[PDB]
């Protein structure tokens, strides 16, 4: 179902780190104005880390209204506590979101079978379509393709996440699942491949301030015409990667802050994006043709 | 200061998940016994990431109630949130710990300037000796040397927790040190080589079973003893290898399992040690005289 440029938004900050609604507000409207086709609120580019359960709750609750309805709104829920999880998929649930992105559990390193039970509880627990990520350099665990493949046959488990950069292993991810589950990219620089090769979308950083862009490139990737793929993203490549010139997401808040869009707020341990990449970055920006 | 043998103790659990509070009591009181120096409550290997705020309080708050002031009590109070981490320290402060624990943040991936910030900012926050510690394989970021020698310029940060495993790189850390903070070892295979080079002792996994012979090997290997260090650390290396067949705390909450002295309590994503593992580590535990 969930198909196209899925926006891993970022969340606004005043400078003493409180959300920025007004900003929110404001990128919501223009994501949906210039074609992006759906939001992932409070995921890793969202800062889900630093924001407070109730602040899950509110960033989560505005998207939704913002959003009005016009495209499906996907709510990060992801724990390395299982309790957790189910508590916070169980909230996105009632705050009616489209389905919920849950990261693998981070730091404490389950089991495969252990990532299997994690998420069949999930599943059982709350009616809500769940997207799995795989994100292994994050979170100290990878989820198998067997694994994945497992899972999707769990109700209420529609997709993965797959932020792997690893394009034959998707694909044969892809190839195993024969449409049980969706396939969505995790890697900017790769999804256009991804895309190519049968997955249903770009969950994306680099859409936060080339959406436009990036909606093309899904459409046609998804259209499966691999010239105008190629064409399309390489007019944003290089913005795949400046905007991990640190860790994301604080090379694009940065970006956005160039662009007169969000203010420079940003939670600890993340810092705003060190000073010595702040040239470079508005020069790639100006090469897309983005400010 | 805190040197030797450190503990970082499981936390016990009934099968449906409940802490066993008398099983911990128990353990607590046998470690004293047996020669342990420290114990750390609720680190990683006491599943601090499945325990509730208040749960974390209440072990933190038994283990130094059942310990009377015999040997100091660490608490674990790490967080990938800066906040969250201030908020935990404060209450473990609070509850009368020794020290506190704190992992580098996880997941999120800070900068190395983040990182200092984070800990700077703890240290600031709360009037309590910290200790930070470094696993990168679980948590996707890597506390340089040249950041904890920068750490050990403030105040009420005294030591490091290396889990590593790099001895030549905890080497390196000890000199450039030169005694500004402690060094402990998180890596039971290396830890006796590490204290003969310089660390104040081992946060250890291996501690939970083999109490006794863990504390002997800190005091002859903090004392220098090359040849006792290694004799006696022989007696117990393979329990340091067999203890990771899967990730920690699984297999050693299995072995006290196996030694009759807790429940087979575990909460997910974490599992009970697989089948597959269960006989080669009784050998283990009866090759080295536990059970």
């Amino acid at each position: 179902t969930i198909q196209g440029s899925i926006v891993a938004i970022v969340t606004p900050m005043l400078k003493d780190g409180g959300v920025d609604w007004k900003s929110l507000e404001k990128l919501v409207e223009w994501h949906i104005e210039q074609g992006t086709n759906s939001i992932v609120a409070v995921g890793t580019t969202g800062e889900a880390s630093t924001l407070s359960m109730e602040e899950h709750t509110q960033v989560i609750k505005e998207i939704i209204r913002v959003a009005n309805k016009r495209i499906p709104i996907i709510a990060g829920t992801g724990a390395n506590s299982t309790r957790e999880a189910i508590e916070l998929t169980k909230a996105a649930k009632d705050l009616g979101a489209d389905a919920a992105l849950l990261v693998t559990p981070y730091y404490n390193k389950p089991t495969q079978e252990g990532l299997y039970q994690h998420y069949k509880a999930i599943a059982e627990a709350v009616e809500l379509p769940l997207i799995l990520y795989n994100v292994p350099g994050r979170t100290g665990v990878d989820l198998s393709n067997d694994t994945a493949v497992r899972l999707a046959e769990i109700p209420n488990i529609v997709g993965i996440k797959d932020a792997t950069g690893d394009v034959p292993r998707g694909k044969a991810l892809i190839d195993a699942l024969n449409g049980k589950m969706a396939v969505y990219s995790g890697d900017d620089e790769t999804a256009w491949e991804l895309m190519l090769l049968g997955a249903d979308g770009n969950i994306s950083v680099t859409a936060n301030i080339a959406p436009k862009a990036m909606s093309e490139v899904c459409a046609v990737a998804i259209a499966k015409d691999e010239q105008q793929a190629k064409t399309l993203n390489n007019k944003i490549a290089n913005l795949h990667n400046i905007l991990f010139c640190e860790s994301n997401p604080i090379p694009v808040k940065w970006a956005l802050h160039e662009m007169g869009l969000i203010d420079t707020g940003i939670r600890l341990p993340l810092t705003p994006l060190a000073e010595q990449y702040r040239e470079p970055l508005r020069n790639a920006l100006k090469d897309a043709g983005i400010i």
